[PDB]
C-alpha cells in the first residue's frame, strides 16, 4: 500500500507541464521491496485535449518484452496533484482494457522545470498491493539528472543514491504515438 501524501511543487506551472510534449523517465524509486522489476523504462506525455487534462503512458521492460500503453484523463485535487482513470490501449489508440473504478492512479508534481521533473504515483489496480513510486524525468531521454532536480530530491527528504537508473537499459521509446495518443 501506499504510504505518502506528496507534496506539490509550490507554483507549479500547469500549462508548461501539461503541455503535450513527451517525459522520460530517467531514474526511479519504489518505496515497496520487489514491487517493480530492477530493470524497466517508462515515459509519458501529459497534456490537454478539449481542456481536459490528459497523460499516454508507455511502459517497456527491456528484458521480458512487456510492453504497454495508457490513456488518462487526469481529475484536479489540487495544483499538481491529480487522479487519473486508465485505459489500457494499443499503441494507436485502440482500447484493450476500458476505464474501470478501482483502477486509477494518483499523480503529484513535487518539481518541474523547463526540462525536468519529479513526480509521486501511487498505482491502485485491482485487488493488488502496490507502493509509492517517486520518478525522475527529463524532456531528453536517458539526460543525466541535473543539479535541480537532484536538489529537489534532497528537499523532499529523499536519497538520490537509491534511486534505480533507467538509462542503461535497452530502451528504445515511441515517442510520436505517445504525442499522438493524447487525444484518445
Ligand atoms: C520506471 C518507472 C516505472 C516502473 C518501473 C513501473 C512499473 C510498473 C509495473 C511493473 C507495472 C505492472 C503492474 C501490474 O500489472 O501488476 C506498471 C503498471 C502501471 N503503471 Fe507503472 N511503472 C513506472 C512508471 C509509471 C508512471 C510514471 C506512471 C504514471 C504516471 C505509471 C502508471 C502505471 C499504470 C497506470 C499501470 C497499469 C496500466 C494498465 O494495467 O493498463 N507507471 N508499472
Ligand atoms: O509502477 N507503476 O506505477
Amino acid at each position: 500500500a501506499c504510504t505518502k501524501n506528496a507534496i506539490a511543487q509550490t507554483g507549479f506551472n500547469k500549462d508548461k507541464y501539461f503541455n503535450g510534449d513527451v517525459w522520460y523517465v530517467t531514474d526511479y524509486l519504489n518505496l515497496e521491496p520487489d514491487d517493480v522489476p530492477k530493470r524497466y523504462c517508462a515515459a509519458l506525455a501529459a497534456g490537454t485535449a478539449s481542456g481536459k487534462l490528459k497523460e499516454a503512458l508507455y511502459h517497456y521492460d527491456p528484458k521480458t518484452q512487456d510492453t504497454f500503453y495508457d490513456v488518462s484523463e487526469l481529475q484536479v485535487e489540487s495544483l499538481g496533484k491529480y487522479t487519473a482513470n486508465f485505459k489500457k490501449v494499443d499503441k494507436n489508440g485502440n482500447v484493450k482494457v476500458a476505464v474501470t473504478a478501482g483502477n486509477y492512479y494518483t499523480f503529484t508534481v513535487m518539481y518541474a522545470d523547463d526540462s525536468s521533473a519529479l513526480i509521486h504515483t501511487c498505482l491502485h489496480k485491482g485487488n493488488k498491493d502496490l507502493g509509492d513510486l517517486y520518478a525522475v524525468l527529463n524532456r531528453n531521454k536517458d539526460a543525466a539528472a541535473g543539479d535541480k532536480v537532484k536538489s529537489a530530491v534532497s528537499a523532499a527528504t529523499l536519497e538520490f543514491s537509491k534511486f534505480i537508473s533507467t538509462k542503461e537499459n535497452n530502451c528504445a521509446y515511441d515517442n510520436d504515438s505517445l504525442k499522438s495518443l493524447l487525444t484518445k
